């Protein structure tokens, strides 16, 4: 039953970009005529006459599915089938029971497309605020309704004398190949939409010196890689001489088929559009670029190497780029689960907004059990130069390191107190995670889905049990293709390899995904982890990343560097550093329906092996969990719709310049691709120094990672550490071993800890209802100059999501830049400092100033007016970390100067995750607030949408621009009181030994303070006059 739809696998190796032309025509398939097919329910189906483009006599009929999938949020579907029916995806981001459920909710709500045929055979059909038509030849034209402009259409391309064809749709003819394919109008060029193209996942690209946001006229493609530097030699161009950068026809460790197109922008007529190809084949995404005529200036398009076709067209329910994103989300979502919480991607534990070191190359927990080698270093010793120095510090990334020889899910005895292996829980001999969690720490460990096969006799019970309940990807082929053997099988086992550098290696297998039993098995065995005190998973070498091997070398071997290349090619003998792609896997996109060579379905083994973790690991052995039930994945790669597995980082960056750039660019991409926790190695992963590569990250490099790196979602300081036992790698990377630069380092680290619940709240805002944490500059709308501010320029926080601006310095020793505020709003000078000092004027939206003056202790970082913080402090006034703060340690709503006389304030509580009861039992409270003035009085509003979370301390509300009242009133369900002034005299005073209802005059940062008891934190009218 391998191989049901009788295909036939004509290309099986990495076509790149360059190999990439459905613009050539030539033997390509497009849509010449139709006639209608019915609709049933809101999909339409269309008989579709494909016709040969080079010689339109060939032609074959397919039946293409034009299915409306959100009237409220403007987003249809086409979808058909080259190879076969018709089949909806078991497995992937967009589910057809969630499409059910938005379709029955609308329909509740008489939400009428009116899809209808027309006399003459045309599908016209309309959403919210746009109608569509389709004619004959499937030419599609997308109008808005409000100024009856035309948002977007399909390519046709002319013949001789037969019509024009609908390169809308596009296969390539079975007899020659596999490929589909889909191309618009682009109007990228028009002097008045000057289109732009945003999104592609973690895709790189250099403009002059410099990476950049935007992803316009470039050819790119998802085909997710063990990409280190983001720059594989092996990914080079036919024929490139000289050092590869990365560079935007280079592909990454995420899939993201998928561009939100923007025209006319920072105008009244701005439009915006999402697009989607849902594939996870090697896919293409083509956006005006005639290198190697890969693309046409005035074409964009998308493509697979295989089928099926199956594409997704989001415009959002109302204005902006950022609408495009959460319409998206909900095609995504989870509503018709009746998630409580998790919508549009699960909620982590906060602990997750903490600030981590990672380390490959640790040898012991403790010094006292740390094996002597040259530069070793001990899991201790990193806590203690993080604790001693008070970082605010929430724990490690435990790698490989503590494993048992290569051996996922075990550890050695060096990683324990008594430097031996226990089963947990023993006080007299903790694991590195139980002994963390006493040091007020949290842990993840390397997780990767290799299953170490070269044993030597020494047991290990997973690699066992997978052998012995056939549980492992086999070594069959369609075409014969010997994966290699060795001497510990089993015989019909594909056996690959993984290398770690410096000659640390081990023959793996690997879980065959698609069965059943092949999730719970691999979620079960977290079990070994999880009763010993692991807290959350780091998803690694997911792709999997395999070692380069060649067919026909032993399985310990690789390929010379230079191999493959132009003329001397793979002709299928390479395994482009994961599975040999001719391996049958069985089916991961539809449950039950046989097996397939892995070039098909490439994209989608990340995403199956979160999806795993998430469900059987981390949600079946919920209980196993320790300290916190809830918990997360940090993964290396996957597919749209991961976000529902936890997060991203974005592999292994360098130690350079532009890798900071690209670390702001990939988190602004990420994010607008519905991956929001997401974000790069802090100072960066691997060596960087070309004479030396032991030389650790520079101070000012270091300064300015952490600076851009402080406010995005993901905060791990990693690096490749080199040791005696692992000879590549820097010397060191923690943010203590920066004497001169200690004092900056640690001060954004506290920072980024007060400011944790405007990352939590964010992040909530994400899960309900899908917004982007990172927003791109381009998503600040009736703005025409945050497009050439959108490389390094982002915006977060706040009730809406734009009340913070940064801008982070992305250039070693530098200490100016180009700044731009954006129009229609007032910014104010935040950071660091001014915790403890009043703000400085206003400074006016709208500005461009060169060469604004960014001293190495400073990065730009603005909060808007109008804006109201939710900020954590510690009673004490030490740095702890993020799980170790309770109720007590107060919660401040910081008001900023006002906006139109008002300001507003949204803030997201739970346990933090200690429990899993704010999203499985919807335990949870959304505080809202609210200050207005008004003549001679100020009034400030606290609201709840939901109150089902009890915070259990006393709550702030910090004035900025006030000073002595003349009385406060406070009125409250169960309280009315006014305030009196508090006879504490400093903050620190007024934290430990304020009155719940007393007030204090800041006059050192200008600000006035309330303190309130917990109970008033639901509903409350607090009036200063
Ligand atoms: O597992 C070792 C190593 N693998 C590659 C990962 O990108 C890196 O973060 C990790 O340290
Ligand atoms: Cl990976």
């Amino acid at each position: 039953t391998d191989n049901p739809d009788g295909i036939d696998y004509k290309t099986y190796d990495y076509v790149g970009v360059w190999g990439f032309s459905p613009l050539s025509n030539t033997n390509w398939f497009a849509a010449g005529s139709s006639t209608p097919g019915g609709i049933t329910d809101w999909t339409a189906t269309m008989n579709v006459n494909f016709d040969r483009i080079d010689n339109p006599s060939i032609t074959v009929q397919h039946p293409v599915q034009v299915q409306v999938t959100s009237y409220n949020n403007n987003s249809y579907r086409v979808r058909f089938n080259p190879d076969g029916p018709i089949r909806d995806v078991t497995r992937g981001p967009i589910l057809k029971q969630q499409l059910d459920w938005i379709r029955t909710q609308e329909l509740s709500e008489g939400c009428d497309p009116g899809m209808t045929f027309t006399s003459e055979g045309f599908l016209t059909f309309e959403t919210k605020d746009l109608s569509v038509i389709i004619y004959g030849n499937f030419k599609t034209r997308v109008t808005r309704k409000s100024d009856g402009k035309v948002i977007m259409e399909n390519d046709e391309v002319g013949t001789a004398s037969s019509g024009n064809k609908c390169r809308g749709l596009m296969f390539v003819d079975r007899l020659y190949g596999n490929a589909i394919a889909s191309v618009n109008k682009n109007f990228r060029n028009d002097a008045v939409k000057q289109e732009g193209f945003y999104g592609a996942g973690e895709v790189n690209c250099k403009y002059q010196d410099t990476y950049i946001l935007e992803r316009t006229g470039i050819a790119m493609t998802n085909y997710n890689y063990d990409n280190l530097n983001y720059n594989q030699w092996d990914l080079r161009p036919p024929h490139h001489d000289g050092a590869l950068n990365p560079d935007y026809y280079i592909p990454m460790y995420y899939a993201a088929p998928w561009l939100i197109v923007n025209g006319c922008a920072g105008t009244s007529e701005q439009y915006s559009y999402g697009w989607f190809m849902d594939n996870v084949s090697q896919s293409y995404m083509n956006t005006g670029d005639t290198t190697w005529n890969s693309g046409q200036e005035d074409l964009a398009y998308m493509g697979a190497q295989y089928g099926p076709f199956d594409q997704h067209f989001v415009y959002g329910a109302g204005g902006g780029m950022e609408c495009v994103v959460t319409a998206f989300s909900l095609l995504q979502g989870k509503e018709f689960e009746n998630q409580v919480l998790n919508k549009r991607s699960v909620m982590p534990p906060k602990y997750v907004f903490g600030f981590f070191q990672g380390v490959f190359g640790t040898s012991s927990l403790l010094r006292a059990h740390m094996p002597a080698g040259e530069n070793n270093i001990s899991v201790e010793e990193i806590v203690e130069g993080y604790q001693n120095n008070n970082f605010p510090f929430e724990g490690l990334a435990v790698d490989v390191d503590m494993q048992d020889n290569l051996r996922v899910f075990t550890t050695k005895g060096e990683f324990w107190t008594a430097n031996r292996v226990g089963t947990g829980g023993d006080p007299n001999n903790r694991s590195v995670f139980e002994w963390a969690h006493d040091k007020g720490l949290v842990c993840q460990t390397n997780i990767t889905c290799f299953l170490r096969n070269d044993n030597e006799g020494q047991d290990y019970e997973v690699n066992q049990t997978l052998r012995e309940r056939q549980l492992y990807t086999k070594n069959d082929s369609l075409t014969g293709t010997d994966f290699g053997m060795t001497d510990d099988g089993p015989s019909d086992a594909y056996i690959g390899h993984l290398d770690y550098g410096g000659g640390v290696e081990c023959d793996a297998l690997f879980p065959d995904w698609g069965r059943p039993d092949v999730a719970e098995w691999w979620g079960n065995n977290y079990k070994k982890l999880f009763s010993i005190g692991l807290d959350f998973v780091w998803q690694d070498m997911t792709v999997p990343a395999m070692m380069p091997h060649k067919i026909g070398d032993d399985i310990n071997v690789k390929p010379d560097g230079n191999w493959p290349n132009a003329d001397d090619p793979s002709n299928g003998q390479y395994n482009w550093k994961t599975y040999h792609p001719q391996v049958l896997v069985t089916d991961m996109r539809y449950e039950n329906h046989g097996r397939e060579p892995m070039v098909t379905q490439r994209n989608i083994h990340a995403y199956t092996l979160c999806e795993s973790t998430r469900k059987e690991g981390i949600v079946e052995n919920a209980d196993t969990l320790t300290k916190f039930r809830r918990s997360y994945i940090i993964s290396r790669g996957g597919y749209i719709g991961n976000q529902h597995f936890g997060g991203m980082w974005v592999g292994d960056n360098s130690t350079t310049s532009n890798y900071i750039q690209m670390m702001i660019a990939n988190n602004i991409n990420m994010n607008m691709s519905c991956l929001p926790l997401v974000g790069s190695d802090i100072g960066g992963f691997t060596s960087y120094d070309n004479e030396n590569q032991r030389t650790p990250c520079t101070g000012d490099l270091m300064v300015r990672y952490v600076q851009a790196g402080c406010l995005l979602p993901w905060f791990r300081n990693h690096y490749d550490r080199w040791i005696e036992s692992k000879d590549h790698g820097k010397d060191y990377q923690e943010l203590y071993m920066y004497p001169n630069e200690m004092d900056t380092l640690r001060k954004f680290v506290e920072f980024r800890y007060r400011w944790q619940e405007v990352l939590y709240t964010a992040m909530y805002q994400n899960a309900a209802f899908g917004k982007p944490i990172i927003k791109a500059a381009s998503m600040y709308n009736n703005d025409s100059n945050v497009r050439r501010a959108q490389n390094d320029h982002f915006l977060l926080g706040g009730h809406d999501g734009y009340r913070i601006l940064c801008a982070p310095v992305v250039w070693e020793n530098s200490t100016e830049r180009e700044l731009y505020l954006p129009v229609l709003t007032q910014w104010y000078k935040f950071g660091p400092d001014f915790d403890t000092k009043p703000l400085e004027g206003a400074m006016n939206g709208g500005d461009r100033i060169y060469n604004y003056p960014v001293p190495q202790s400073e990065s730009p970082i603005f909060v808007r007016e109008g804006a109201i913080l939710p900020t954590r402090y510690t009673l004490n006034g030490e740095n702890k970390s993020l799980n170790t703060y309770t109720d007590e340690d107060p919660l401040v709503f910081e008001v900023f100067p006002l906006g139109n006389n008002r300001a507003d304030g949204m803030c997201y509580l739970d346990d933090g995750g200690v429990t899993t009861n704010a999203e499985d039992n919807g335990k949870f409270s959304v505080v809202k607030v609210a200050a207005e003035q008004d003549g001679g009085t100020e009034t400030i509003t606290f609201t709840n949408d939901c109150y089902e979370y009890v915070f259990g301390g006393p709550f702030y509300v910090r004035v900025r621009g006030a000073q002595s009242p003349s009385n406060i009133h406070v009125s409250s369900g169960a309280g009315s009181q006014d305030m009196k002034v508090s006879s504490a005299t400093s903050r620190a005073a007024l934290f430990n030994d304020g009155e719940n209802g007393d007030f204090w005059v800041d006059q050192e940062t200008d600000s006035l303070w309330l303190k309130l008891p917990n109970v008033v934190l639901p509903d409350a009218v607090i009036t200063i006059t």
